[PDB]
């Protein structure tokens, strides 16, 4: 999930 990466 932006801005996680995962």
């Amino acid at each position: 999930v932006f801005p996680i990466p995962x």
